[PDB]
């Protein structure tokens, strides 16, 4: 299958198989494709719980109660759930943490190199919480882009996904104490096998044309 | 090639080879990709430009000058250059124009499941635009998880790429005129093939560990 058709060939499940459990093969793999994405200025300003049992599927589906309710069989029923986490704020400390890790990792020959960096991502994360005054915002945006990297790569590995915004994401962060932590729920993604009786599984997929959204110079 | 190994085996390239085009097919095949990407209610709040031209390449670069320099050579050698473009408002218009291409393509059976989907979709834009008052920064979150799909998607057909928010998308908008059309350009993403000169080819990817970024329940 070409990543074009696995593009095309995805879709959000609307009703999971209850009795379909993903391969731990399978598991291992969206966990080291969502830790391995892209960020602006390798931020990745991101934290994520994962809910492989029926305990933890619970408590996730605390936050589409109410208006929110028609997602919370997608929760209860899908094989796995994986919230993405944004961090609420961004300093100096987490800078100097991450900095430190790409050193261990072997980014950086000489200590010029690594100073050159910091003092670079430092200008432009004090950018965006300064000048732009838009920082949570700016963090939320590459984990939507994560986000993004899951959805085109489980339906390449034929795993059913559904993108979720509508949850209560205050009884979220409250389930998991995430606002103390320093992050904040913005995506919850189920994942597992739609249902023969899933409705959407049926209809086609309807996409602006390209004519309308190209222009080409 | 796996998913998962198209994820460890990206990077963001530094040095494009300016003799080296991309194939009719693959260029072809990126813009299925991204016009097929998911979005909250189906938004699809973008427009993507597509520069394959010398000409082309200039007038995206106009917006990498001064402060922003270090990205004109990616824009410059690279083989095609794709713009992401947000929304920067959304109101009724956009949405009916939504929901008859959707009635073309088949999505509803009957005028209540169309009507029903328009005043769903309606109640949850206008919790952006007036209650969160955030309605152009959720509209650049489905952009960036556009962006996602194409960094993966692009790895996945052996092509090189890098994402760029380092450019002036005041002096890109005007070139292009977006914003009297209603858009504005968030993420610049040269294509083609990394030079053998390229530094960033030859680092090893940095990211926090496993038990950094998850929780498992
Ligand atoms: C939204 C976004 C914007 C970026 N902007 C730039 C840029 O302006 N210039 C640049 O060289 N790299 C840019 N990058 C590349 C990041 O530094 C890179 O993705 C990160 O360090 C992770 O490394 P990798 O892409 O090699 O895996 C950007 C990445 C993202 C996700
Ligand atoms: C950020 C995001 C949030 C979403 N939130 C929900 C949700 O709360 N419930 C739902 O059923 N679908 C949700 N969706 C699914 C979208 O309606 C769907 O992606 C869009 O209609 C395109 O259809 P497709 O995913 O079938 O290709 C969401 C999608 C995105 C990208």
């Amino acid at each position: 299958m070409t990543i074009v058709q696995a593009a095309q060939s995805r879709y959000s499940t609307k009703a999971f198989d209850a009795s379909r459990k993903l391969p731990e093969e399978k598991v291992a793999a969206v966990k080291e494709l969502i830790r391995m994405s892209a960020s602006s200025v390798n931020s990745q300003p991101w934290h994520f719980i994962v809910a492989s049992s029926e305990e933890g599927k619970a408590r996730i589906a605390k936050a589409t109660q109410g208006g929110f309710a028609a997602n919370e069989r997608k929760i209860l029923d899908a094989s796995h759930v994986v919230v993405f986490c944004a961090k609420t704020a961004i300093d100096e400390a987490y800078l100097l943490d991450l900095l430190e890790s790409e050193d261990k990792d072997g980014r950086y020959a000489d200590v010029e190199a690594k100073n050159g960096m910091h003092a670079g991502r430092s200008f432009f994360v004090n950018m965006h919480r300064f000048d732009l005054k838009d920082a949570h915002h700016w963090m939320e945006k590459q984990v939507y882009l994560n986000v993004g990297t899951l959805l085109l790569g489980a339906s390449a590995m034929e795993i059913d996904a559904v993108p979720i915004e509508g949850f209560d994401a205050k009884v979220l962060d409250e389930e998991f104490g995430l606002r103390e932590k320093g992050f904040t729920s913005v995506v919850i993604v189920p994942l597992g096998y739609h249902s023969e009786d899933d409705f959407n599984a049926k209809l086609p997929k309807s996409r602006w044309s390209a004519e309308t959204v190209f222009t080409e110079i």
